[PDB]
DNA sequence: CTGCCGAAGCGAGCACTACTGTCACACCTATTTTAAGCCCTTCAATCAAATCATCTTTTGGTTAGGATA
């Protein structure tokens, strides 16, 4: 059974599609909150804290957010700069919300040796102690990659719901524990 | 007044990896979030090697406990 300690979420990645086009130089004249360094990359970039989010702008009208810990709060911050882009000038709407990502992680209070985890799971369990410190899984139900580390801790990433990310540790819990 | 054919020296066949005309798709970086591990600096707290001050062990000379020659 669960071992009291639940995953918490570290990140919320969406998008949505303004509907209309912009202009990015525009956006840099005006808005108290703009990029535009096209020598390095012709785009914007925005982040608010309430929610802690940091979004992107382009001109093709499309908008990606990240940055927060869950998905109602990322789609929160991302009316909050439609409305921003509305107020702009710009005929901007709030037109095909999607999410594409999250990240958390948890711990289990018990060391790890990944010697054994790789011994007996090496077909799906990538070990490699030489560049990345940590043993690196890939899950197929559902299409989740998982980090673990000797300290117990794992971070949990590629789901697309928090449900997910639940079951996928419980999924593994057993064999971390053995 | 023009023309044929020999003598000797040449030759062959057998021994139970350099550029150029294109082209699309790779290369490239705009940022988010971890979980333990990163390189270099850079100063600060602690340390230990070397040097200075002084007590003491002994090596040449004076003193009065001590002695021969």
């Amino acid at each position: 059974g669960p071992s009291g300690i639940v995953p918490q979420l570290q990140n919320i990645v969406s998008t949505v599609n303004l509907g209309c086009k912009l202009d990015l130089k525009t956006i840099a004249l005006r808005a108290r909150n703009a990029e535009y360094n096209p020598k390095r990359f012709a785009a914007v970039i925005m982040r608010i804290r309430e929610p802690r989010t940091t979004a992107l702008i382009f001109s093709s009208g499309k908008m990606v957010c990240t940055g927060a810990k869950s998905e109602e709060q990322s789609r929160l911050a991302a009316r909050k700069y439609a409305r921003v882009v509305q107020k702009l000038g710009f005929p901007a709407k709030f037109l095909d919300f999607k999410i594409q990502n999250m990240v958390g992680s948890c711990d289990v209070k018990f060391p790890i040796r990944l010697e054994g985890l790789v011994l007996t799971h090496q077909q799906f369990s990538s070990y490699e102690p030489e560049l990345f410190p940590g043993l690196i899984y890939r899950m197929i139900k559902p299409r989740i990659v998982l980090l673990i580390f000797v300290s117990g801790k794992v971070v949990l990433t590629g789901a697309k719901v928090r449900a997910e990310i639940y079951e996928a540790f419980e999924n593994i819990y057993p064999i971390l524990k053995g």
